[PDB]
């Protein structure tokens, strides 16, 4: 096993777009650690010249969700919207970003 | 920025352990999605001929510590953790996995 390309920890909201930006393909993504709400994450998704943002819900279990499917973990999640768009307004799905070596 | 080589996802426990049993020095260590407690995350760190499994603990508002000292995200107590003993038996420092390339 090797660690996942798309987590990138406590960056800065602003530092996510500066990243994402420079992705070429739209779906592109990271989850980061929220610095407005501490314990929460956040979904960060290359789209055209923008780059869009989730708040990773959780239930009263703590399970993880975007919309209305929920997963024990991220992880999970993150695979569930490789095929299942993230957005209502578009068909995007998630795909590991293009990592600098 | 590069996203984290310490962050695993959904990996079983034994697999952790697996995994860390082959890493050379102390302290190595990486943070998983708990199995048996969806929404939680667990810390598993390779000290000797054993593998140590941390849980990661929340407070009331959702920050992380593993003893006393909290923080508003997973990737500040890791970080935290690089010069303060995760172990109360052992001075054990969280150091990066060597990865495959
Ligand atoms: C345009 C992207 C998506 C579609 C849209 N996003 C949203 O509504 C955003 C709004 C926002 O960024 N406010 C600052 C949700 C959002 C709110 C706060 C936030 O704070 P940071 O962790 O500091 O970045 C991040 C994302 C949405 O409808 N989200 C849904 C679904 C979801 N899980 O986010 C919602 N708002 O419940
Ligand atoms: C020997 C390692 C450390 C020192 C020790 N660990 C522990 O007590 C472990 C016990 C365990 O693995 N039970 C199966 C905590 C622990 C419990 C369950 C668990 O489940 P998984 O997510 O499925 O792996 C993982 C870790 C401890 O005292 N932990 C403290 C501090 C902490 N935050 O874990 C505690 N138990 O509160």
């Amino acid at each position: 096993m090797k660690p996942h390309p798309w987590f990138f920890g406590k960056i800065p909201r602003a530092k996510a777009e500066e990243m994402l930006s420079k992705q070429r393909h739209d779906g592109a993504f990271l989850i980061r650690e929220s610095e407005s709400a501490p314990g929460d994450f956040s979904l960060s998704v290359k789209f055209g010249n923008d780059v869009q943002h989730f708040k990773v819900l959780r239930d009263g279990a703590g399970k993880y969700f975007l919309w209305v499917v929920k997963f024990n973990s991220l992880n999970e999640l993150v695979d569930y919207h490789r095929s299942t768009s993230v957005s209502r307004n578009q068909q995007i799905f998630l795909r590991d970003i293009e990592q600098v070596p």
